[PDB]
Order: C-alpha cells, then sequence, then structure tokens
C-alpha cells in the first residue's frame, strides 16, 4: 500500500494514513471516492476531502495520456464461469439444442466417433466484461451497416483451445488457415459437426488419456456462442480467402449434393463472436 | 462454491473466502448485498466492501446483455400449493360455487357420469410468481383497450392436463383445435359442464384404474381460474376460429334452443387465464 | 402440512427441513420470521436466512393480487367469550344496567313474560378481531361525516339469532323487514323491551322446551352492544324505511302518547353495531 | 392565516415568520416538512428545525383524537373531470359500448324516445380520491367474501341526479324504492335502457326546456360505472326487497318471456359503484 | 440562556460551544438528542457524545425528583386555533347542528334576543395537548367505571369566559354555584339555550358595545364541546348539589309537567369536558 | 377453564390443552407469558410459542378498544391490611402522634367523650394498588402546579364509613355538605377532634351496642391519612363552598378566638387523600 | 490524559491507541463501555474487547478500596442554574409565593428596608446531583423515623453566602450560633423575613456599594428551599440549643403575643435542606 502513502504524503495529509490503513483504502479505491464516501470513512473536515479529491483529479485527468486509471483498474477483470442448474429451462434449452442437432456424418466415426446422444455433464455461462464490450462494440459497428440488423446467431464452435478462448476471446491471428473457406473461425449449426474438431483437425490425436477419437470416457468441451454474421456471403464450393469479401461480414457455406453436407459459417474477425456457453459432455 | 470463489479471487480478496464459506454466501446471494449486509457478516474494511460491490456492478449492469442475473435467480421459482382448510370461508365459497352450478346434461351421464353433488376432498391455492406476472401483464394490456375494464371472471376448467397447467400455465399451443369454437381454451360457469372434460374429450375412457366414465371411487380434478375476457364476441352457433374475431379478446357462446345448453367461454391466448384453485373431488 | 416442504424445496434448502419439523414451523409461521427469529431456531448461516426471507417476499408481495397472505393466517380468527366474575365492577355495571331499565309494558307480559327482575346467570365479553375492525372502520367513517362525533351508545338487542350474531356480526341482509321503521336492526335503551324479541317477533312460541312465552325455568340471552348512531333522524310514527334517511346515519323512534311507549334505535347497516356483552338470564 | 403564526409564536420562534410569510408556508404545509424541506427554505439552525418538527409531532400525533390532520388536509379534495379526446382509443371504446348496446324497447320510445344511435358530445373521466378509496375498500371486502373475486362489471346508469353522484358518489339513501327489485341502485348493460331514466322515472316530463321525452335538441348525460357485484342473486321476477338476499352482494334480474326485456343489476349499498365516465350526448 | 454553557463547561467540553452556538442548541433541545442527532450537528468523536449523553442522563433522571425536564420543555405548550373552511364538510355539519337546534323559548327573547337563524362568521378548532390529555385520562377513568362506555356527547356551552376556557380549560372552581342543579358546568343540546349565557346569567347587560341583549351587530361566541357523561343521573325537578350523586358521573335534567322546557346536562368535574370548536356568530 | 380453551382451539392448538390444565394456565396468566415462560412449562416447539404469542397480541393490542386486558386482570386487586407490631418504631410513632394530639375540647365530652389517653389495640397499614395510583397521579398533577411542591401532610379522619373508604377510597360524592367549610372531606391535626366524628356528626348515637357516645368498652377506628394540600386557602370564618377557591387545592381553617378552637383542613376532590393507617383503639 | 495510554499499553493493546485518540476515549469514558459500545467505535475483534473489559473490571472492582472510579468520575459534577421562563406557571407560582408573603415587622423596616412588594429579575432552578442525593438520603432516613412522613416544606432563606450554598450545599458548620434557637440554619415562611438576612445578621451594613440597608438599586438574592422538617419541636421562647431536641429532627418557632411575630423553622443538619430556587430581585 505504497502508492496511497506517497499520494497522501505529497498532499501533506500523512496524519490521515491511520484511517486509510484501517479501512483498507488503496489508491484504486480512493480514485473512486467522492465527498460522500470520504465522509463515511471518517474524513470529517471539508478541507481534507477537497484536497484529496482535487489530487485525484490532477492524477486521473491531469495525466490522462499516461493512463494511470488503466494501471489502477486491473483488479476484478477476467472471466468467471457461472454453473447452470439442470432444473432450469436455460439448461434444458441448451441441452435440447445439443441433442436435437445431432446428425450422421460421412465418416465412419473417424473424427467425432460413433454416437446418437450426449451425456451432458455441465453447462457454464462465460462472463468477461472486457470481451463482452469488445463484442458488442463490433456488433453495433456491423449493424450500423446492414440496415440496423446485426444478424446474430447462436452456433457451435469446437477446438482444443477452448480454455484460451474463454479467457482471451476468439482471435483471427490463430485462424484455421487451411480450412475449406480460408483463414477464419468456423461455426456449425449442428453440434455433431463441431464435435469433430474438439481434439484437432479431423479429430486430431484423440483424447489425451486414451488416444482414441471415439473415447466414451473422457469429457469433451464445446462452445455455444453468439456470432454476428451481418451481410453474409453464400458459398457452395471451396474458396480460400484471408478476409471477408467486400461488403460482407461473414461467409455461409450452404449444403450441396456435391459439396457441403451441412451448414458452415465463417467469420474473419475475432471480435464477431462471443463464447456464451461452455458445455462439458461425453459421447455415447 | 466455485463461482463465488472465482469472483472473489479475481478481486484479490481470497482472504475473505472463509467468511463466505461460513455464512453460505453464494454469488446469487452476494449480488443482492450492499454495505449494510456485508458489514453484518463481518466485512469490516470499507475498501473490501467497495471492491465487492463494484465487482457485482460490473457483472450485473456491465454485462446485462448476457443476462447473468437471470442465470442466478433460477432458484426459488416454481409452484406451491397452499391447502385451504374446510373451516375457512374461502373453502366454503369455492365449494358453494362447485355445488350450486350442477345441471342436467343431454347425455345420460355418458361423458360426465350420473350425479347430483360432489364429495370435495380438498381445495388448493396455486401460487407461481412468473405465471402470475404473465397473467397480470396481459390483464393490464387488455384493459388498456376496452376502456380500463378487464372483464375478469372466475370459471371452471376441466382437462386431463391440470398438472402441466399448474406448473407451466395455460398454453394455446395445445388448444382444443376440434372444439365447437375452434382452437381455443374453453371455460364454463357450470362445474358439471367442465366435469365432462376431466377424463378427456367427452369423458375419455373414464378413470385409468377402472376405465369407468361414471366412477364414484377415483378422484377428479378441476381448476377454478381467473379469466380476462375483455371485449367478448357473442356467438350463437358453431364457428371454427383460430384467434379471436377482430376487435375482441374472447368468445362467449350463449345458450340457444337449437344451440348450446349452457354458456361457453373461449380464449385464444394462454396468458389470459390463471389457475387460482385446484379442486379435488369425487362424484356421488 | 406440505406447503412449507414445497416452499423450502423450491429454494434448494430442503436440508433445513429437519429443523422446521422439530420447531413446528408451518408456512404461516415462516412468513412472519426475520433474521433474528430464524437465528433463534438454528438457521445460523446468513445465506440461508437471506434466501428464506427473499422467498417469503417473492411470495407475499410478489403475488399480492392472489392474496396468499390471507389463505395463510386464517388461524386464530373466530370469537372468544371471556367470562366476567360477579365480584368485578364491570359485571356489576352491566347487571345494574339490566336490572334498572326494566319497565311495565302495555301487554300483560305476553311477548316477554310477567316479571320485575332478572336472575342473571353469567355475562361474557365477546371478542372477535375482524368484527371489531369492521366496526371501528365504520365508526371512523361516521365520525368523519359527522362533526368528529360517532354518537356511540350502548344498547340492548334481543333476537333468536344471537348465536349467529356473535360469530358473524350484525347483518342488515337479515333485517326485521316488518319492523315499525322498516328493514333495520333494532336496539333499545330498556332491557325489558329487547326481552320481547328473544324468542321471536312478538314472543314467538316461548321456550322450545315448554313452549311458554313467560317461562321462568329455562335460559334466555340478550346482547349489550356498542351502536354507532352518527346523525340520527327523529321519528314519531311508523315509516317503513329501507335505509336511513338522506343525510343521516340512523333512526330514533321517540316515545309518544299515541305512539311508542319507549324509545327505539334503528340502524340499516350491520357494521355500525358491535355485540360487546352476552348476557344469560332468567326472568323472575 | 393566523394558525401558522400562533404555532410558531408558541415555540418562541416568531423571528422565523418573515421566512414563512415569503415562502407561503401554512400550517397544513408545515405539518408535512422535515429537516430537508426546512433546510431548503432557509431554516439553517438545527435547533430551530428540531423545535418545529417536535411541535408538529405534538400537534398531529399527540392530539390524534381531535383529528387536526383532517382539519388541515381538507384542501385539494374534490372532483376533477378529464376530457377524453375523440381521437383516443379510450373514447372510441366507450363510444362503441354506447352505440352497440342500443335496443328497441316495448314502448314506442315513450320513456326514452325514438332513435337508433347517439350523437356523442363529450366523455369525461371522473376523478375523486375519497370516493375511489371508498370504492376500493368495499371491493376488497366483497372479494374477500367471494373467493377473491369482486365480479366487477362496467354498466350504464341513468338518473336526473348525475351531478350529485359525481360529486358525492352513489348513495342508497336516495334509492329507487319503487323499482321492480326494491330500494336499490339500478344499472344496465344496454345504454338505451339507462337512457330511459335520465329525465326521471318513465322519462319524467321529458327535457326541462321542451318537456319532450323524445327531444333531439338538448343534451343528456349517462354514467358509465364500475360496479362490484360479488355473489349476485339470480332473480327472474319482480320482488321488492330492501337489502341484498342473504349470502349475496347484489341482484341480477335476467330477461324472461313474461319478465324483464333486458338484464338489470341492482346493488343496495352505494359504496360498490364508482362513476368512472360521464357521457354527454343527444339522441338521433 | 447560560444553562447550556454551564452544562457544557461542567463536562470539560467548552471547546464545543461554538458548534452549539451555530446550531442554536439550547439545553431543552440537547436533552432530546442521541448519538445520531449529535453526529448530525458535528460532534464527531464518540467520547464527546458519550459524555454529553451521560450528563443529560444524570440531569434528567438523576435529579428526577426536581423535575428539571418540566422546567425545560415549557415552550410549545399552549392553545392554537385552526380555522375551518366554510367549503369543508366539518364546517357544514357544525353549522347544521347549530342552526337545526334553534328553539322558541319561554321568554320573549329576553336573554338571547329574538332570532330564528345565525350568521356564522367563523368556526375554529381548539388545540391544546395538556388539556386534551387531562380530558382523555378522565375519560378512561369514567369508562372503566361504566362498563367500558364513556357516554360521550357533543354539547353547547356559553359564558363570558370563553377565552379563559380555551386556554386553561373548564374549571369547577369557577362553577355556577347558584344554578338550578347546583355548582356544576352546564351544557345544552339546543344552541339557542346556550346562547342565553354568552353575555352572562340571563344575558347580563348585553353586548359591551351597545349594552343590548338582542343586539344584531356584535359577535357572539359559543363553545361546542366533547362532554363525557358516564352513568348520568336523570332529574325532572331542581335540587342543588355540589358534586355528582354517588355512583354517577353527571346529571341530566329533562323536561317535565312541572320542570324544564328543554334538556340540560351538568358535570361537576372540570376535566370531563373539552372545548373542541369555538363558534363566532351573530343572531338575526 | 373455557376462555383459554376457546382461545387455544381457535389457534388449532388443542393438543396442548392438557399441559395448560396441569399448569393451571388461565387466559389471564397466558397473556403475560413470553417465549421464556412458555418454554418453562413445556411448550418446546418454537412454532407453537410463536402462534400463542401472536394470538395474545391480536387479542390484547388488536382489540384494545374493547379493553380485554382489564376484564382479565381483575384478580388480585383490592385492599389488604398489614398489622404493625407494637414493638416497631412505626407503631410507636403513630401511637405517639395519636396520644400527643389529644386536646381539651369545648363540649364536656358530649361528642367524643371524656378522656385523656387512648388504649391502642392495633394499627394497620392499608395497601391498595388502584387507590394508591389514583392518589399519586393527583399528587403529581397538583405539584406540577404549586412550584413542584405537593405540600403533603398526614392528618386524622373520623367517620362511620371507614370500611367503605379503605376499599373504595375517599369520595367527594359522599361529602360533608353541612360542614363549616362546605361540601368536602375534613381532616384534623388533633386526633381528639377526628374522634368526635367516628360515630357521626356531633357524635351521633354513640356505640351501637350501648348507644353511648362516651363508651369506654367499644372499639373505635380512625384513619391516619396522606393528604395533598397543594396551595391551601387560608380561612377564618365559615363559608359554604362547593369546590376549592380558584387557584387553590385545599382549604385550611385556622384557629380563631371567635372561630375555630383547633385547626381544620378540607379537600374537595376524593383523590387528594389516601388512608395510610387504620387505628383501632378505645378511649380512657 | 495519559492514563488511557498506560492502561492500554499494560494490556498489550497499544496498536488500538490510534482509535482511542480519534474517538476521544479517555479512561473515564472507557470504564463505562461494553461489548456494544466497543464494537460501535471499531474494536471488531472479540479478544480485544474481552481484554479491555476485564482490565476495566480489575481496575474498578479489583482495586475498589482505592476508589479509582471516584477519581475518574470527578468530571461532570457541579451546579447548573436553569432559567425559568417568566410565562410559565412555575415562575409565576414562585413569584406569587414571594409577593403574597410580605409582612410588616415589629421594627420600622430597619433591617430589611421600607417596601411593599418586589421586582423579580430572575428565577433559577438549582441543579446539583450530589447535593440532591445527600438531601434525599437524609429525607429517606427522617421519613423512616417518622411513620414514613418526611414533613417536607418549601421555605425561604436569606444569607450573604448564597453562592457558597448553591455550590456546596447547606452546612451547619457555618451555623448562626447567635440565633434565637441556637446553632441552626434558619428558614421562614415569609419572604420579607428572610429578606432581613441577605446582607448579614440584623441587616449588617446594607448593600456593599451604598452601605444602605434599604438600597433600591442593588440586586439581592434569596433561596426557596426544600426543607425536611421530620418531627418538628414546638417552642415559644428563645432557647440556645446546639442540636435538635431528643426525638425530633427540627424546631419550629411559633408566633406569640410577647415573642415571635412570624414563625421560623430551624434545622441542625445541612443535609435536611436543598436550595431549589435562586431568586434575584429588588425591593420597591
Ligand atoms: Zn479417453
Ligand atoms: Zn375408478
Ligand atoms: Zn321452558
Ligand atoms: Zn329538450
Ligand atoms: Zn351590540
Ligand atoms: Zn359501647
Ligand atoms: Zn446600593
Amino acid at each position: 500500500d505504497f502508492s496511497i502513502t506517497q499520494f497522501v504524503r505529497n498532499l501533506g495529509l500523512e496524519h490521515l494514513m491511520d484511517i486509510f490503513e484501517r479501512e483498507q483504502i488503496t489508491l484504486d479505491v480512493l480514485v473512486e471516492m467522492g465527498h460522500k464516501e470520504l465522509k463515511e470513512i471518517g474524513i470529517n473536515a471539508y478541507g481534507h476531502r477537497h484536497k484529496l479529491i482535487k489530487g485525484v483529479e490532477r492524477l486521473i485527468s491531469g495525466q490522462q495520456g499516461l493512463n494511470p486509471y488503466l494501471t489502477l483498474n486491473t483488479s476484478g477483470s477476467g472471466t468467471i464461469l457461472i454453473d447452470l442448474s439442470p432444473d432450469d429451462k436455460e439448461f434444458q434449452s441448451v441441452e435440447e439444442e445439443m441433442q436435437s442437432t445431432v446428425r450422421e456424418h460421412r465418416d465412419g466415426g473417424h473424427a467425432g466417433g460413433i454416437f446418437n446422444r450426449y451425456n451432458i455433464l455441465k453447462i457454464q455461462k462465460v462472463c468477461n466484461k472486457k470481451l463482452w464490450e469488445r463484442y458488442t462494440h463490433r456488433r453495433k459497428e456491423v449493424s450500423e451497416e446492414n440496415h440496423n440488423h446485426a444478424n446474430e446467431r447462436m452456433l457451435f464452435h469446437g477446438s482444443p483451445f477452448v480454455n484460451a478462448i474463454i479467457h482471451k476471446g476468439f482471435d483471427e491471428r490463430h485462424a484455421y488457415i487451411g480450412g475449406m473457406f480460408g483463414a477464419g473461425i468456423y461455426f456449425a449449426e449442428n453440434s455433431s459437426k463441431s464435435n469433430q474438431y474438439v481434439y484437432g483437425i479431423g479429430g486430431g490425436t484423440g483424447c489425451p488419456v486414451h488416444k482414441d477419437r471415439s473415447c466414451y470416457i473422457c469429457h469433451r468441451q464445446l462452445l455455444f456462442c453468439r456470432v454476428t454474421l451481418g451481410k453474409s456471403f453464400l458459398q457452395f464450393s471451396a474458396m480460400k480467402m484471408a478476409h471477408s469479401p467486400p461488403g460482407h461480414h461473414s461467409v455461409t457455406g450452404r449444403p450441396s449434393v456435391n459439396g457441403l453436407a451441412l451448414a458452415e459459417y465463417v467469420i474473419y474477425r475475432g471480435e464477431q463472436a462471443y463464447p456464451e456457453y461452455l458445455i462439458t459432455y461425453q459421447i455415447m
């Protein structure tokens, strides 16, 4: 607690420090305190509160180019996972979405294995204010174009880097550069299609413990995410690209007899998706 | 245990967890606590309370679009049945309504059975806050039309799906599509009229245990429901409707020499009825 | 007693039920308990008491339109008769009121019997919470319309329906429609005049047992009642009012040479009287 | 005027009167002011505010039996009429109710005149707080006696005493003692039936100016009222009664081949009607 | 003036006096202040507030036998007159009570003059807490002796000493020792009878300004008072007495073939009446 | 037995009645028991105690206008007499006050007899809660006037109705209207003077047994009483006053050569005296 | 000052001193605080409060023989003078006692001065806890020795040491040994007699500044005192006694033809008097 000590000594108010130590007032707390709050903790003299408040002003606003407020407000950021109750209708909605969108796939269970259902172990709400405001800023930006319509879907995403995503967000700098539609982030309408990627491309090496791509023991993890598509460009054939086509905010690969068996969605900017629900499950 | 631990760890206040463990403070409890409540449980330093409260703010108001608050208030919802006592005047009023509205019906007791009175076993008040809020919102909306009058009646409802109704409410998506007035929810001011639908359409197969439509042994259930009729369209003949006629909120089927023997009330939106009492009885 | 179990189960607090069973906490008790009371019975964690109190709020106030608080709280209603001992000065005031207001009537005791004294067997104070509240609300109304004066009297009432009066209160819907002043409830300042109505209008058949209108053997009952007269209209001859005359709250039939031998007081609203004392007696 | 001066002089604070004169503070305003309001007007010393507040307390709470509060709170009571705009939804719904309920009557318009529709000139909402409180208190009583249902209807009322009703409310002491159902206040769901009574019983002598019962020149006034019916007694033939039948709160006369041509509703205490709208019109 | 200073200096807290001078804190204000109120005015240290509170306790309670709290707390006592509004229901009821009770008396207006009506100039409510509590204490006594019935009436009183009455209350030590029923305080239910005494016994010499008993110019004053009668002793002929008859709380003299023309009420205890309304008027 | 039975039945707690029967809990006892006392007698469940305490509240405070508390608590009231021992200093001081105040009266012992000393048989302290609280309330009233001084004396009183006094208190409605100073209660400094009135005015007929005014055999009784004099009016000549003179609370008739031989004190309100000692004695 | 620091340091709680310094907790304050007060000022730990409370117990109770509590309680003791308002009846009753008791003296107004009435400048209630407690303890003793009667009067006292008395109380160690009845403290029932001693025995030399015994300019002072007379000895001629006569508690000197013109009262213990009022006045 030395920043507060230096700040209070510079003002000639060191005799107040015994209050600040008992109330556990740090500088990041002090910068948010007005006359009312300072009067609560026991700074009874108007002159002292005036000096403290104007010092906080001269620090936070007077040196805005140094951004001292950002250095003070690191505490409290970060992700939390709120667990859903299976008795709630939100859990049952997410589970119905998982279960009802299973499809048989062209491979003999090479990537996602063989199964018709999931054993759903838990579903978690992902909360992170910084990532959330990034996503909503981009959503407002996309809907300012595209006639006030974001065109927002809920889609499945799978990859071995779920933990990194839920803390640092989606990032196009890690993009699936070899995909059918180039270097973007891929999303599926069917949960079983995303299930094929939770260990890597084409199922990867299988589960770490048993090295099996059809393991019925190890827990899997999927993300069920908000995705802003905006004006979406329809495609049927394979077409590599680094960014969206001009005037469009995403790519929709549609089912075709000689092409995609199932719908695919690709965004090329990381802040156009938010990982709202984390699902832990097993195949059966 | 996990969500509150994460929330507190992100703020740097892990040393407070043993308090939150002994006071059984979960995150849903914490989001409702201010300085006074935090002081009660032993958070004595002002800075710690300030940090907790502003973290709660950043979770609730800062991410309102994720609706974490709804994720945390799942518990406490649901229905409770408060059993009325036969010595109360409310029980006696409901039973008087049941007994005094018995009538002769055209069939020889084929659908409802042959009886003159009921043996009332119990009457229960149905309490569910979300359903009540739904009903009262629709009621305000209807009375804003129809010159500030909701035209609210208490009517009998019979169906083999009373459990679903008391736990999830009236739902027009199950509506009696083959009924005389179309796909609506039907109510009657004669208890014996509604008794004809308890085991199914036109009496069903009778009770499950005996398959008897005039069983004097097995228990039956009726609902006594608040119904907002608003502006009601008077109809004197069978008329298949999918919704209310324009300008109206419900349909009243009136008795006629060549038509209905008794009054019928049909609504086409589920939120216009609320089941206030659940009556269990036998015919005698 | 299952509503408490459902309520506690909805909150997720069923592990506390073993306490609630031992303390006999029913839901109508629980809706009256706060932090201190819940701490008394062994709910030590703050989170548990918080959840219980918030659930009680969401029930009692969140659904006030359903009036669940009145379905609970029905117990304790009803009238109790507190017995007055002959050694108390209250008993003696009431007994002296009875004895000293006896008069000789025009009839040879045909309606009430031949006597000059009573044998008072007991006097009871009638206590009924809801009837008292109804009475005091009406008295407040009358005194506001008067010049802050309720014009309250203590008057005698005789009827073969006193047992119904002390449990349900006075009721103009049973009013003496053939009375000299019409469909009102009648009171007198003489006990021997109200004694004429104990067994019926004009004496009836006398006691049920001996069928004697002057039975000196078996018991009779009068009421001594607080009557709110407000602004009283003076009358000297029969007039069959259905209600009290415009601008007035009651009627006073004054004695006349060619009219009433004794004064009478009439009210046309049951709530303006409260039956304070119940007197059991024999004539001598 | 002098009441505030006396009140302040008794406290020894007459040096403050110059403030109370400039801010137009009267005793009725002062009995509602606390420390905050007294600070606003310039009572700066804490001791002065303490003295004023304690004097107000000694007046209002200390002498509650004299009801000085009611003496001071007289101003502001009374009726206001709020005009509806013909372009409003409410005006149009009330007008639809007026027009669609016209019926042909047995007499050749002898009582009401010959017409098929109305020319509506005004519709006004009637606002009076004392009358509204009276109505809602009675409504709570009735609904508590009728399984939580008031059975509230919107009905037309016609009388040559509309002004007195809108300023004083409905009053059974003026009741139509000669009506088919005794001394009650009568309401109808047909506007024309109530229109038959605007100039008096059977139309009286017609309009004041022309003495014509079918005048098309001069305006008529109907009330549209909230009526609490509670448990309504179903009656099919005339019978004079002074109050409601036992166990009931009103009487409904049903149409019959040899009886009523149209429905009648009769209440016998005036506190269960409230005159919500005042409709001014001509017949055409 | 100096009391607060001596009290504060005795405690060794003279350095606080400046605050007490800014806030106009006198000793009679200080004795009513706790920790909260002392915090408001700026006594921030717990020790100082503790010293002040303990000093006040040692003064008010420690020397309770000296009654210092009564030497303090004399300010705010005394009467105020609240003017009634002629548009008010209370004013109209009091005026109707006064007008409707005018009677023709035996003398040709010798005492009260010749008149049929009054011009009511103003009616005032008399408010005084000391007198009110005196009266209500006596009312409780009398009701406890009269089977819980005070037998409270509103009656007229006239005398040249109205101003002394409204400030010091009714006093039997000023009683009309030569009156018809002895040394009591006399009241009437006819305003005209009271009107005979306002200028003195039999009218005295009349108005001071014109010395005319039938003056139509000068203002008269009557008191319209609550009077507790309790068990009232009826008399039909005159007899002097100093106190009530044993067992009785008042005397009511009633007309007879050789007695009063009009009713009369006499109380022998000063505190059995309260002068609630002061009426200023002229005869016409 | 029955009030408590009905009370417990209305609450639905009849199964507890057996306990109430063993512990002799009547309703008047029950209204004074809290959680502690109820837990003592074996009401172990918190819910039962809560119901009982809320019922007692709903009876005692909820119907306070009926004053049930006063009906219940009549037991225990009344006077008791406590004998003083001849060996005590209190006995000896009262006897010294008796003996030292014998004086030579003008009459040759016609009224009180011929004697110089008394034989004291017993002295009794009179204890009555109700009369004591009446006296102390009046004493406080009188000392609020008269500069905080009650002016309390101990004086003798003699009368044939001492038994009535010690049970019902002094009563000015039984006053000595024919005395030298009007209709009041008379007290003497000299016991020999009070001795003149123990058998009536002028000694009456003497002892009933022997009809002798100077009997040395029969027991007499005097009262030694507290008398609040307040501000005492000094008088030297007879004056038949009904009440105290204005501004005074007693009359002191002082000795004069042509007037009183010995001093007299007169009060005109019965609650300004209290009979502290009853002295049984013989003259010698 | 420094005692709190040593006390806290001995307990090992010196780290708490910064709280005690800020809250101004001295040792005399600390000895009165418990768990509640200590938790209010911020001693949150139970151990710290326990140690402080047991240290206080060891100091105050353990060393009770040294009376440290009396050393700490030296603060707050003293005399305060509360000014009586000239409008209150207390002031006026004291003033009328002053004025109504002026008498002519045997001498020609030599010792006191030539006057007929007084001009009162101030009346002050004297409030001193220790003196009042001494007075009441002695009063209790006297009453217990005098059949429970203290024989308390209100009497005048004149002296040139009034300030000494109001700060120290009456003291027989300064007694008027030359008085008619010995070494006592002298009180009078006439103010004009105590007026003779305001400037010393026999009037001394008059006012200090004029040396005039009848100086109409210089302020004088009297005391109006509570005097416990107990059993007062009756004497008619001078007797130089040093103490109260055996068996008595005071002396009364009676007027006589050849002796005293006015009565006097004499006590021989300073603790039987209390100077309740201090009167500042001029003669006229
Ligand atoms: Zn595996
Ligand atoms: Zn069956
Ligand atoms: Zn019989
Ligand atoms: Zn016309
Ligand atoms: Zn004149
Ligand atoms: Zn004898
Ligand atoms: Zn001088």
